């Protein structure tokens, strides 16, 4: 039904360089129903998420201000949601009241890799973050994806820390 | 106004600190208690006057989750002393848990190696808990290994960045 965010400010960001039966779209209300807590179950564990939750918890993220940008691809051919990326926006006061973005929960399902949907999710929320005023984006992940994150401008960083236990 | 609840905050703040500090969520007129003097020993803070604080103070008090920035207010001088954030993303996975960062910490030059920065991560790790997070972590320096890694945290490179 409803996106979690207004589909007009993802548009100017979408690379024209996919198959016409991929669309690239905010994740939708009922997108529960085209497979996306099967796609989150590739990534992690989705603990007990089900239908009522994950409305509620879209309702929640869809009236957030900065918008939560969770950007899907929807596969034509089976009405699947089959990848899906977060850019997630943190206010700050430093940098004059900026922004801080953070590229989470990024999967493309797995019979459907090496067809570049990873690289249009990652520039697509690159060209987003940067248009929104974004001082500062970072990626939490292992960067055996080396050749992958760089080519859009991310690099090496440890300045990160976790909990032991 | 208040950026999230004291009530909230009140279990986690730490016992018996001298008096002279009060720990407290960040308020409206902080900005007149040298708050962006502060800030400042972080990072650039840009022209953030009194009324683009106001509106960003604004902007943040009313998001769902709340922005836990806590600060300790010192007495003597009758001004922000030292700032630390616990700032919180909602997920689908886990549950749909919550995910918890410690952000933009920073203590007074002229304060530092009093405890404040130590109360402010114990304050924050212990309501990251009670908020209910699957995963805290910290952004800092390396450097500074010999003060996070007294409240469980460790150095982790899965990470990459970019400045615009
Ligand atoms: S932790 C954040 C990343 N998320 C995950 O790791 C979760 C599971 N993995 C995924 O969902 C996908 O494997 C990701 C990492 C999202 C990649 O998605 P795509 O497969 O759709 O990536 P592209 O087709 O756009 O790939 C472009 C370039 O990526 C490099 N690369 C991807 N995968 C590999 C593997 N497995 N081994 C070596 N290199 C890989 C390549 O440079 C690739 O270009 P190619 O033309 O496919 O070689
Ligand atoms: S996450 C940090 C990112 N922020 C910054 O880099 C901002 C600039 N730095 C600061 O604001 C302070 O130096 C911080 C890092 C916030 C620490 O604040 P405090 O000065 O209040 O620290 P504590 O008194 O609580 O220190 C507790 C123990 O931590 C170790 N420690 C603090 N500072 C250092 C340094 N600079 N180098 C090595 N160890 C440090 C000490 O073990 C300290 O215990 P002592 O009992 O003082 O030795």
């Amino acid at each position: 039904m409803s996106h979690i965010f207004d589909a007009s400010v993802l548009a100017p960001h979408i690379p024209s360089n996919l198959p016409d039966n991929f669309k690239v779209r905010p994740l939708a209300k009922d997108d529960f129903s085209k497979g996306y807590v099967d796609l989150l179950s590739q990534l992690t564990s989705v603990g007990n998420l089900d239908q009522e939750a994950f409305e509620k918890r879209f309702e929640a993220m869809r009236t957030s201000v900065p918008n939560y940008h969770i950007v899907v691809i929807e596969d034509s051919n089976s009405q699947k949601v089959v990848a899906s990326a977060s850019l997630v926006v943190e206010m700050k006061f430093i940098h004059g009241a900026g922004s801080r973005g953070r590229v989470e929960d990024v999967v493309v399902d797995t019979e459907m890799r090496r067809q570049k949907l990873g690289a249009v999710l990652l520039k697509t929320l690159v060209s987003l973050g940067k248009s929104l005023g974004v001082y500062k984006i970072s990626l939490e992940c292992v960067p055996e994806l080396l050749p992958f994150y760089s080519q859009f401008g991310f690099q090496d960083d440890c300045n990160f820390m976790t909990q032991r236990f």
